[PDB]
């Protein structure tokens, strides 16, 4: 105990140690009219409570909570009747300092991980999932709707509002790939063996997703990237070296928007947020070329490799071409702040399914490993810190969650949804 509180005066919070820590972290707070209650003071950094130890009317003793990262210590003393007397807050922020970590989100298994049921159901109850191939969320929906593609598997959608993870019934065999228009519309790529037939189609905002349209026909068709000024979708055939698009607003059809050096493989294409440019990431050949867009002329140029080496897998870090991946399949640019103001303010993160990471390309061209290959191992199912314990098993499909701040990534041969986010 110490000085008791004097409602005459105020609360003022001097100074902390440390200055700094993680979650846990023993808290000394030091200042001016703390009372010799425990039971009446509180205390909170960054917002959130934090568990009080022992109060000294100049000092009090408290466990740093998760969460703290506004880092604002207030102090703050309650009467009798659990009223706030008074509070003051320090003039320096706590440093919260934090981890980020792989968890699993969504999917549950049984018989040590070798059983799962599949069907649709709540967040907490709603199996485990066949193949978690590409991930959108709907543009229109603030981050509340995830959708998936599963091959030949089932297509799914994680509706947050409802903490519910439904089938979504498509009819279309080989769901390939996901995306929307600019008019929100869904689009979706059956990659099927005729030339005949339907490659891409549509399903309308305006029927909540229910109405299926058939846009064009395409044989073995991979990929689906719309461009975010022109609209067009652009898109790749198993048996064509080249570029194709589909203009959705007009019907126009472009079979050679630009050739390519490579055909019969997967690729995925995604657009820089831009528009300037996008990757082709070849998911069979291990290597990520760029393609420019001519804004004057609404043409492509000569896609260049930008990492890897064509045809030679592995997992190296590095420069460029310089750098090895492993079946590095979809996807994202996600904002770096450390980029403020640099003609690319964006990182490209990716799963690079089989060395079982995930990593990140920079605009310099570099390549590192974000997470997975923890533990001495390269694959397997362990949750934890992103490079010195986490462990994936074929991660494929990736988003970056704004609203709430977290990865989400397709583990597919681990049938779940991981989630990769500061630790709680
Ligand atoms: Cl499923
Ligand atoms: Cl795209
Ligand atoms: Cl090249
Ligand atoms: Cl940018």
């Amino acid at each position: 105990s110490g000085t008791p509180f004097n409602p005459k005066e105020e609360i003022v919070v001097e100074k902390f140690l440390p200055t700094e820590g993680r979650k846990g972290t023993r808290v000394v707070v030091y200042g001016r009219n703390f009372g010799n209650d425990v039971s009446k003071v509180k205390v909170t950094i960054g917002g959130y409570p934090a568990k009080v130890i022992n109060v000294k009317g100049e000092s009090l003793l408290c466990i740093c909570p998760s969460k703290a990262y506004e880092g604002d210590v207030k102090v703050s003393v309650v009467g009798d009747d659990e009223a706030e007397l008074k509070s003051g807050v320090c003039e320096a922020k706590f440093d919260y300092q934090y981890n980020y970590v792989v968890t699993t989100f969504l999917g549950k298994l049984y018989e040590n991980n070798t059983k799962w049921d599949v069907l649709a159901g709540p967040f907490d109850d709603c199996g485990a999932f066949d193949n978690i191939w590409r991930m959108m969320f709907d543009p229109n929906s603030n981050y509340d709707d995830l959708y998936w593609v599963g091959q030949r598997d089932a297509f799914r959608h994680v509706d947050f509002v409802n903490q519910y993870v439904d089938i979504k019934t498509t009819n279309i065999g080989q769901c390939a790939d996901v995306n929307f228009t600019l008019n929100g519309d869904m689009v979706v790529v059956d990659d099927q063996s005729s030339d005949t037939n339907t490659g891409i189609y549509l399903f309308t905002r305006a029927s909540g997703f229910t109405e299926r349209l058939s846009l064009c026909n395409a044989r073995g068709a991979k990929t689906c990237a719309v461009h975010p000024q022109n609209g067009k979708i652009y898109y790749t055939r198993y048996h064509h070296a080249m570029i194709s698009s589909y203009d959705p607003a007009t019907g126009t059809l472009t079979e050679e928007e630009v050739m390519m050096d490579t055909k019969g493989s997967n690729f995925h294409i995604v657009w820089h947020p831009t528009g300037d440019w996008a990757y082709i990431i070849y998911n069979g050949k291990h290597c990520i070329y760029r393609v420019d867009y001519n804004r004057e002329t609404g043409k492509l140029a000569v896609p260049y490799i930008v990492c890897g080496q064509h045809s030679s897998p592995g997992w190296v870090d590095g420069m460029g071409t310089g750098a090895r991946l492993w079946g590095p399949n979809q996807g994202i640019f996600v904002k770096n702040e450390a980029y403020a103001g640099e003609e690319d303010e964006y990182d490209f993160y990716f799963c690079d399914r089989d060395s079982h990471t995930v990593r990140v390309l920079t605009p310099e061209g570099r390549v590192t490993t974000y997470a997975g290959r923890g533990n001495s191992r390269e694959w397997g199912y362990v949750d934890g810190e992103l490079r010195s314990q986490a462990l994936f098993n074929h991660p494929t499909s990736i988003a970056y969650d704004m609203k709430r701040k977290c990865f989400y990534i397709g583990d597919c041969d681990n049938h779940r949804v991981r989630k990769i986010a500061p630790e709680e």
